[PDB]
Formats: structure tokens, sequence, C-alpha cells
């Protein structure tokens, strides 16, 4: 969803449970080689930013999945992001 795209750089610096947020993206939006690639990054935003690098091929299925996982992980953020 263009939501992750629009409020993109804001997620890079606010998504906290990056680990568990990628756990959900594992089986469908991002491959195995990708899963550990973005997981390799040390810091939270370094990891989060690495993830968005892969968006180049995300469709309403992928960009939506990411959104979905985010909403489950931490709702208060995307809820505050919409009010913005």
């Amino acid at each position: 969803l263009h939501f992750v795209d629009q409020y993109r750089e804001q997620l890079i610096a606010r998504v906290t449970s990056v680990e568990v947020v990628l756990d959900k993206l594992h089986g469908q939006v991002l491959s195995q080689e990708q899963y550990e690639r973005v997981l390799a990054e040390n810091t939270r935003p370094s990891q989060m930013r690495k993830l968005f690098s892969l968006s180049q091929s995300w469709d309403r299925k992928c960009k939506d999945g990411l959104y979905q996982a985010l909403k489950e992980t931490h709702p208060h953020l995307i809820m505050e992001l919409w009010e913005k």
C-alpha cells in the first residue's frame, strides 16, 4: 500500500520490533536470502532502511503485507501516522 511508501522514511526511524515484523514477512513478501540480508544490519533503522531498498518490486500484495505486519506489530504508530 502506498502507505508504507509515503510514510516511508518515518517508518525507518520508528518501527521498533523490526525482528518480529520481518518474521511475518518471511514466507511471502521477502525471500530467505533477503530475510537475513536485512536482518544482518545492526541498528534498527539500518535494518528498516535496508528493507525498503527491496520495495522496488513490491506490489499491492507485498507493500500491503508489510503494512499488515506493521499494524499487528505496533498499531499505535501507523495510527499516529494516519493522523499525520
